[PDB]
Formats: structure tokens, sequence, C-alpha cells
């Protein structure tokens, strides 16, 4: 089952640092942030290989009995099947702000311009192994 | 609803720190590692009045469909409602090491010889506002 940290409000100024490990075999594996599986105000998908997407980064929202807004790409990819990567991400009313691995950002606007979130969860070819929210 | 971490191992030599509200008139609340809400290898509740328990931890490990074990009982409580707690655990295989928001500490047997958690979760009359597991 999916790694998740729920109901500890992740708030405007807090950070959120994840580290984990990707799955050998690994198609794709995302990052979300939002209020549950079909409220996602920042996905961050890793995409290996998934249609014609090879070692990508899709970033999206995906809105409730609604479904995916405006996808952002971007190609830094400093990922590797069976290693170790860490993320962190803090926003404030406009902006998502992401940092990966090697300390390349992405940024992603914050659509509804929320506050605060309730749910952060893993999905996809991944395990997470440390969290860090305050 | 509870505010809950899953399915990042709690492993054996790291450490979780929990940081939260007590509840203006809160009864209790309780801290919970183990698999599952029917599965809890320590359980450490916070009695502000309980039955005849005032102002007392409570600690026990809970076995799916069989129940609650032995009782251990701590006359440290240096907790308030409406104020700020700071928890942090770590365990061996024998033992977990608790300590409290003023420094003291408790011990509770890891009863089944663990070595990794894959459930952390707040209970009852309070709430969590930040989380270390690393
Ligand atoms: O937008 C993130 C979202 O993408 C879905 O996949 C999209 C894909 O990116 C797009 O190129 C294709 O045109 O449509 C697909 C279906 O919406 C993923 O399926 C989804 O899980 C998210 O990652
Ligand atoms: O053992 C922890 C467990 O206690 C239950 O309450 C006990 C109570 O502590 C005991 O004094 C009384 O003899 O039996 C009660 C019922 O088992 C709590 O209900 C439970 O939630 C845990 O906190």
């Amino acid at each position: 089952d999916r790694a998740e940290v729920r109901n500890i409000p992740f708030k405007l100024g807090m950070y959120l640092t994840v580290g984990g490990v990707v799955n050998s075999n690994a198609t794709r594996f995302s990052i979300n942030v939002g209020e549950s599986t079909d409220s996602i105000a920042m996905h961050m998908d890793h995409r290996f290989s998934y249609g014609a997407d090879q070692n990508v980064l899709v970033l999206n929202s995906l809105v409730h009995n609604v479904g995916w807004q405006q996808e952002e790409r971007s190609k830094k990819f400093p990922f590797t099947k069976g290693d170790h990567f860490q993320i962190t991400i803090t926003f404030d009313t406009h902006t998502f702000y992401i940092q990966l691995s090697n300390g390349e950002t992405v940024e992603f606007p914050n659509r509804n311009k929320d506050a605060a979130f309730n749910l952060i969860y893993l999905a996809g070819d991944a395990r997470l192994t440390f969290v860090r929210l305050e």
C-alpha cells in the first residue's frame, strides 16, 4: 500500500522532506500533496518509462470528480532505478517550491491558493524511507 | 480523522519525533506504533480524565483479534490541555525508548521483538503539528 502522511497539516511556511528508493524496474512513481487520492494540489510523477515519456518529470493537479488539469513537464531527472532519492517541498499562496535530489528545482502553481494540506503520499514504483514535516 | 504515518517503515535505530497540541477539554489521547488500529506494539495513552485515571500515562500492546495485554503505568505527566507537546521514540529488539516533553523518559518492552513498524498514529483528544521519522 501507498506510503502516506495523513492529517498532519502541511501548512504555508513548513517544509516537507521525503527520502526513498526507486524500484529496480520502475515504470513511474509520484509524490502527491493534497487532500485525498482524488484531490491533489501538486502531483509530481517521475516517469522512467510511461507511454512516450522516458526519464521526465510530469507535474499536475487533480480535482475531485473532475480530473487532471494542465500538465507541466521538466526534463530534470536526477533519478535512478534502485537508488535513493530525496525531495524537499515548501509552498506559499501561489507556488510550490520543489527541490530534487541533485539540488535542481522545479516550481508548480498553487492553483487553489491553499494554505494547508492534509495528505501527502507516494504512489507507484518506489518506497519511502524517511520523512520530515515541520 | 486520526493523524497517521503509514508504510514508511519505522526501523530499529531510527528516531520518531512527533509534536502536537492537546485539546482544551481533552479526556485522553494516545500515540501508537504498530501495524494497524487492531495491532499496536506500543500504545501510550495520556489520560487527563478517564474512569479513575487522572493525569497518568498508561502503556500497553494490542494484539489483533486478541486484545490488550498487561498495562504499565507512569505518573510522569508533563502535559497540559491546550498546550503543545513533543514525544520522541526509538527502539531496539527489546525496548521502546520514549522521551516526554520535559525530558523525562518511559521505557516499554518490545514484546514481539519487532525490528520495524508500518503504522504510527495519534488518536483521541489531540492533534499533530509536525513529524520527523528518520
Ligand atoms: O497529468 C498527470 C497525469 O498524467 C496522466 O497521463 C496522461 C499523460 O501524461 C498524457 O500525456 C496523456 O495525453 O494523457 C494521460 C492520461 O490523462 C497519468 O495517467 C496520470 O496518473 C497523472 O500522472
Ligand atoms: O491498556 C490500555 C487500554 O486501556 C483500556 O482501558 C482499560 C483500563 O486501563 C483498565 O483500567 C480497565 O481495567 O480496563 C479498561 C478496558 O480494557 C482503554 O480502553 C484502551 O483504549 C487502552 O488505552
